[PDB]
């Protein structure tokens, strides 16, 4: 039935900027709190604000080194680092950016203390938007990603669940979480991502796991213009499969909203009601749940899609008439909820989608 929803949010993480011209806006954030508080949501549930991380948590999975540097570098002092910047990939990319330590803190404690109150079993879902950075590595920032918050929220999950499900539907492959996890049984990854000349150039067919992660790793390559019918075609099944032949005892959803039609740099084109059936169906599954963000780039649409996913994870029907709210005119000419897909091509035939799934269930069928 319906079930107790808990979720993480601090106020300040709407005001970190990565600067001018940066695609990574922080204010997204604020905006879909904004939006789901004008709808009513939360009447049914727990609002939390996250503890700021600590480093020594941070180091549960990154080096001391990278996470000293995080916490020492300013746009006043970055000159003296050049050298660390290099080594840890920290540029165009991911810039320094002031508050940059504070805003991995922030983004981090939502996705811990979500993975803490779940092995306390004290809520069904735990809800962190402001997570799901899932491209940063032990010692290397990546694709606007810092500080792994998932890899850190999986190792606090694994102290108590003896396998966890990952389970990413950002564009983008989920690079950091695979590799952290890729040698060992005890977690899952399964991506679903624009695969091709595509950032960042990893998640293909054939990345399976190695040593004792072999099979553990599911990579599903897709082409330019997904829409629901295509991807809701093979989501279900594959997931279907995985929980058979997986039985994790806890799930960890990326809801990444840059598979969205209309996105700034991605190149899908779901609707919020397609991206949502995903939530719709992990959660049929009863398991303890943890629901994070990710990527998404044109912020009206990222704002609608979590406030849906909210909606979803609480069973609450939401009208698609938007409520008036402080960001209100962002969401014009329209100002409703669901948007509707574009005309581009879907290059991912129906005859594709089934061979990738066949493929993909010849190496389920490896598990024990
Ligand atoms: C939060 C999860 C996620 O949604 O999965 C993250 C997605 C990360 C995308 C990284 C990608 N980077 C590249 O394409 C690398 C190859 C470059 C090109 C861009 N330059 C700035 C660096 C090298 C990229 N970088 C940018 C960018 C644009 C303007 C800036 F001022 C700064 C950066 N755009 C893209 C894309 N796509
Ligand atoms: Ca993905
Ligand atoms: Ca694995
Ligand atoms: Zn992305």
């Amino acid at each position: 039935g319906k079930k107790k929803v808990c979720y993480y949010y601090d106020g300040d993480i709407g005001n970190y900027y990565y600067g001018q011209g940066h695609p990574m806006k922080p204010h997204r954030i604020r905006m879909t709190h904004n939006l789901l508080l004008n709808y009513g949501l939360y009447r049914k549930m727990e609002i939390y604000r996250p503890h700021k991380a600590t480093a020594e948590e941070m180091t549960k999975y990154h080096s001391d080194e990278y996470i000293k540097f995080l916490r020492s570098i300013r746009p006043d002092n970055m000159s003296e680092y050049s050298k660390q910047m290099q080594r840890f990939n920290v540029g165009e990319d991911c810039p320094v950016f002031d508050g940059l330590f504070e805003f991995c803190q922030l983004s981090t404690g939502g996705s811990v203390a979500g993975a803490v109150k779940l092995n306390r079993q004290q809520t069904d879902m735990a809800v962190n938007w402001a997570g799901g950075l899932h491209h940063a590595k032990k010692s290397e920032a990546s694709g606007f990603c810092y500080v792994n918050d998932i890899v850190l929220a999986i190792l606090e999950l694994l102290k108590y669940h003896q396998r966890v499900l990952y389970i990413d539907i950002d564009i983008h492959h989920g690079d950091g979480v695979e590799e952290a996890f890729y040698t060992t049984d005890r977690v899952m990854t399964v991506s679903f991502h624009k695969y091709g000349e595509y950032f960042p150039g990893t998640g293909d067919l054939r990345d399976i796991g190695a040593g004792k992660g072999k099979y553990y790793a599911v990579n599903f390559p897709m082409r330019d213009g997904i829409d629901d019918e295509s991807y809701g075609q093979i989501f279900k099944p594959i997931i279907s499969k995985v929980m058979e032949m997986y039985q994790p005892s806890a799930v960890v959803l990326q809801c990444g909203a840059d598979s969205l039609s209309g996105d700034r740099l991605g190149c899908f084109n779901l609707t919020v009601k397609g991206h949502a059936k995903c939530v719709e169906v992990v959660k049929t599954f009863n398991l303890p749940l943890l629901m994070l963000g990710g990527g998404g780039y044109t912020i009206r649409n990222v704002a609608r899609c979590w406030t849906y996913e909210t909606a979803v994870a609480l069973d609450c029907e939401i009208p698609n008439e938007l409520p008036y709210n402080d960001y209100f005119e962002y969401f014009g000419p329209d100002f409703k909820l669901h948007i509707s897909p574009s005309n581009m091509t879907n290059q991912n035939t129906p005859e594709y989608m089934e061979k990738i799934k066949q493929r993909l269930f010849e190496n389920l069928r490896m598990l024990p």
